[PDB]
C-alpha cells in the first residue's frame, strides 16, 4: 500500500496473508474454511495465516493452516487479468472471534464514489522497493467507468474496476494482491492489477466480486 496508515492491530479481522516461506499476497476470509484471492497468486504449498498483524513477528492471535485446495476460476485469462479470482479451501476450519472474522459477500455491485478499506503488506513505496511488517490500509473511491477506461484503453472488462487516485501518490502495490476492497461492510474488490503505483492517471484495477457471488457460493457448496 502507497501512501496509507497502519491499520492497527486486528483491525482488517477478514484480511489474510499467503505464506509460502514469505508473504506474496493478500486474501479475505469469507467462512471459517474458505479464502477469496486473485487468480495470479496461484501456487503449490499455501500456508493460510489469519489473524497477522507484524507478519515477521509472532504476536499472539496467529492461526496458520495450510491450504488443502485452491480454486483457480476456469476462465481466468492470465493476459488480460480477466476473472482474477479464486477461492482457497483451508484444511481445518478457523477459529472465529473478534481478531479473526469473515466478510460478507455483496447483495448487490456498489457504485462509483462509493469509499472502500484496501489493505495490505504491499510494497509501501512508489519509485523503489520497501515492505512493511505490519499491515497498512488505505481509504479510496471507486471511480467511474469512463474515468477508468479512459486511463486503460482497452484492457478494462466487465469484470474490473478502478479505485484510487488520479492524481497519484495513494494506491494498492505489488504483495497487495488477492487482498481484500471492502465497501460498506461488503467485499466488492479483489487486489489485481494496474500500470506501477501511485502514478498519475493510472488507478488501481480490481476484480469486481459483484459479478461473481453465484460462482463462488456453487463453487464452495460443491466442494
Ligand atoms: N497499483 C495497482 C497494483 C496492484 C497490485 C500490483 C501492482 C499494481
Ligand atoms: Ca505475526
Ligand atoms: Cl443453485
Amino acid at each position: 500500500i502507497v501512501g496509507g496508515y497502519t491499520c492497527g492491530a486486528n483491525t482488517v479481522p477478514y484480511q489474510v496473508s499467503l505464506n509460502s516461506g514469505y508473504h506474496f499476497c493478500g486474501g479475505s476470509l469469507i467462512n471459517s474454511q474458505w479464502v477469496v484471492s486473485a487468480a495470479h497468486c496461484y501456487k503449490s504449498g499455501i500456508q493460510v495465516r489469519l489473524g497477522e498483524d507484524n507478519i515477521n513477528v509472532v504476536e499472539g492471535n496467529e492461526q496458520f493452516i495450510s491450504a488443502s485446495k485452491s480454486i483457480v476460476h476456469p476462465s481466468y485469462n492470465s493476459n488480460t487479468l480477466n476473472n482474477d479470482i479464486m477461492l482457497i479451501k483451508l484444511k481445518s476450519a478457523a477459529s472465529l472471534n473478534s481478531r479473526v472474522a469473515s466478510i460478507s459477500l455483496p447483495t448487490s455491485c456498489a457504485s462509483a464514489g462509493t469509499q472502500c478499506l484496501i489493505s495490505g503488506w504491499g510494497n509501501t513505496k512508489s519509485s523503489g522497493t520497501s515492505y512493511p511488517d505490519v499491515l497498512k490500509c488505505l481509504k479510496a473511491p471507486i471511480l467511474s467507468d469512463s474515468s477508468c477506461k479512459s486511463a486503460y484503453p482497452g484492457q478494462i472488462t466487465s469484470n474490473m474496476f478502478c479505485a484510487g487516485y488520479l492524481e497519484g501518490g495513494k494506491d494498492s502495490c505489488q504483495g497487495d494482491s488477492g487482498g481484500p476492497v471492502v465497501c460498506s461492510g461488503k467485499l466488492q474488490g479483489i487486489v489485481s492489477w494496474g500500470s506501477g503505483c501511485a502514478q498519475k492517471n493510472k488507478p488501481g484495477v480490481y476484480t469486481k466480486v459483484c459479478n461473481y457471488v453465484s460462482w463462488i457460493k456453487q463453487t464452495i457448496a460443491s466442494n
